[PDB]
């Protein structure tokens, strides 16, 4: 019913703070990023069940920070974990589910947690990514690019000044890679293209929770094709720190996979 997006460190802790009464909530479409945390064949186990949904993903270095999470409708075919054989065992940073039609790239990698770390990692993706895109091109069908990365228009969190990009200060490459992405006409901002957060309160900060508290960005994009680029329903940001009955970042419209 829905594409749900949070990003935590410990999906274990996700449905400690409500995340799986929101998967109940709406038996969302595709709900990605997480983490795993848990095996790849313990967490299917009826204890994660919930209204009525399957649930496909991987796990890298789990008792590491790995765990790339995706709960689907349906019984999607294409389950990839990265492209690089031990790598994709230990990135559990990059899944798409697909089959025939409507392929989609489920990319989870914290910056603020990581930094420097992820501009090297990332950098050598950067290039594989760019030439995705382009990949991407040549493919007629649909896509959706839902990940977590250190995106950011400028000009819609221009509030969270301090890592608006990715640290307290700022990064040159980023004003072209959201501009060479978006600026492409191509790839939709359904997160602040339907919802306006420019002139919101700021409830009082703590943690890393600053950011997605409606002041900043914690690296949450979801990404649609000029497929569907005029078909976003809605979508709901969370404004409250998840511990409770929040919110996670949810999109209404274009739900359940089919393949």
């Amino acid at each position: 019913m829905r594409i749900i997006s949070v990003n935590v460190n410990g999906i274990q802790t996700a449905v400690e703070r409500g995340l799986l009464s929101w998967l109940q909530a709406q038996n969302a479409d595709v709900i990605c990023l997480q983490d795993t945390r848990a095996s790849a064949f313990e967490l299917d186990d009826p204890a994660y069940q919930l209204d009525g949904y399957f649930l496909y993903a991987c796990e890298a270095e789990v008792p590491a920070q790995g765990g790339v999470a995706l709960y689907s409708r349906l019984q999607p075919k294409a389950v990839i974990t990265g492209l690089g054989f031990e790598t994709a065992d230990r990135y559990g940073r990059y899944l798409q589910a697909d089959f025939d039609k409507v392929s989609i790239a489920t990319l989870l990698l914290p910056s603020g947690q990581n930094g420097d770390e992820d501009l090297n990692q990332k950098f050598k993706l950067m290039d594989d990514f760019a030439r995705y895109l382009d990949k991407q091109r040549r493919k007629r069908r649909e896509y959706i690019y839902c990940g977590s990365l250190y995106v950011a228009q400028q000009k819609l969190d221009i509030k969270n000044w301090r890592d608006s990009q990715q640290s307290p200060g700022f990064l040159a490459p980023e004003r072209a890679w959201m501009d060479e992405i978006v600026g492409n006409m191509g790839y939709v901002d359904a997160l602040r293209e339907v919802s306006r957060e420019g002139d919101q309160y700021s409830w009082w900060p703590d943690n890393e929770q600053a950011e997605m508290l409606n002041l900043g960005w914690r690296f949450d994009y979801q990404l649609l094709t000029p497929g569907l680029r005029r078909f976003v329903r809605s979508a709901r940001l969370p404004r409250q720190p998840r511990f409770s009955q929040h919110a996670p970042l949810i999109v209404d419209y274009d739900w359940t996979l089919t393949i």
